[PDB]
């Protein structure tokens, strides 16, 4: 509370991505003054047209006090959120949204998992499982849509954009990957759903889960699909 609050607000609006993170973090801590320059912040800049990762960061810091008043404000001013919850098959990303804004990360897996099926039609809905050949058609909208929400509501850590950059780094080699988001520790895979780590402690990209019962092919397909060159990430 001697920090100062000019000074942090004036880093919050600079240009320095790092700078922001540091800044909004000691804003969230610094009672009304500082929660009233997030909330400033947000209005601002929301709704996103692009991922903004400070926007996220602002948004769920102040959701993550879990205070009633920041709350009620949060929800009535941002009902669906901080992103524009767009389809290409005009499905509902807001139970998603709602699951990720709480930070329940298991709901968000599952209700993913669910969007995926109901985006690749009727076959994959009624199997409730994927072909690879039905990840290469999604639409790259709605692809982005679900990874934006996991990456914004996560500070970057969740997303199968962020996945997918560990794997390119791995010399897209998936015996390195697995490990690296905490899916098999050494010789065991790690087993679903209780060996998972559904908070923000797991490693980078850990979640959303691309379950390997069915082999790799799905999530290659996925890595490789045109979305995350598209939309820049
Ligand atoms: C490679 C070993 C491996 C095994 C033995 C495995 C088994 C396995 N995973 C399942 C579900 C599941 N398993 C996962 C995810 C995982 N589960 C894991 O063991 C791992 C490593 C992940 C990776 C994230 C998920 C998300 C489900 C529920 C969705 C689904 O049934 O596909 C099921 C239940 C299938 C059913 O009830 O119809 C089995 C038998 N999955 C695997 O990937």
């Amino acid at each position: 509370m001697s920090d100062n609050l000019t000074e942090l607000s004036q880093q919050l609006h600079d240009a320095s991505e790092k700078k922001q993170l540091t800044a909004i973090a000691a804003l969230a801590e610094m009672g009304e003054g500082g929660q009233g320059i997030l909330l400033d912040y947000l209005a601002k800049n929301v709704p996103l047209e692009k991922p903004v990762l400070a926007v996220g960061n602002v948004y769920q810091t102040l959701r993550n006090l879990e205070q009633e008043t920041i709350t009620t404000q949060l929800q009535r001013n941002y009902p669906t959120g901080i992103f524009p919850l767009q389809s290409a098959q005009g499905i509902d990303y807001l139970p998603l949204q709602e699951a990720l804004g709480s930070q329940d990360f298991e709901t968000a897996d599952e209700i993913t998992r669910d969007k995926l099926c109901e985006l690749a039609g009727p076959g994959a809905s009624q199997r409730q499982w994927l072909y690879f050949t039905e990840v290469e058609k999604f639409p790259a909208l709605d692809l982005h849509t679900i990874n934006a929400l996991w990456w914004l509501h996560s500070n970057g850590n969740f997303g199968f954009s962020v996945q997918r950059r560990l794997w390119l780094a791995s010399g897209k080699e998936f015996t390195k990957l697995w490990p690296k988001i905490g899916w098999k520790s050494g010789n065991v895979w790690t087993r679903w759903p209780k060996g998972f780590t559904w908070d923000l402690s797991a490693p980078q990209g850990h979640l959303p889960l691309l379950n390997q019962l069915r082999g790799v092919r799905v999530a290659e397909s996925l890595y490789r699909h045109p979305v995350w060159s598209q939309y820049g990430w």
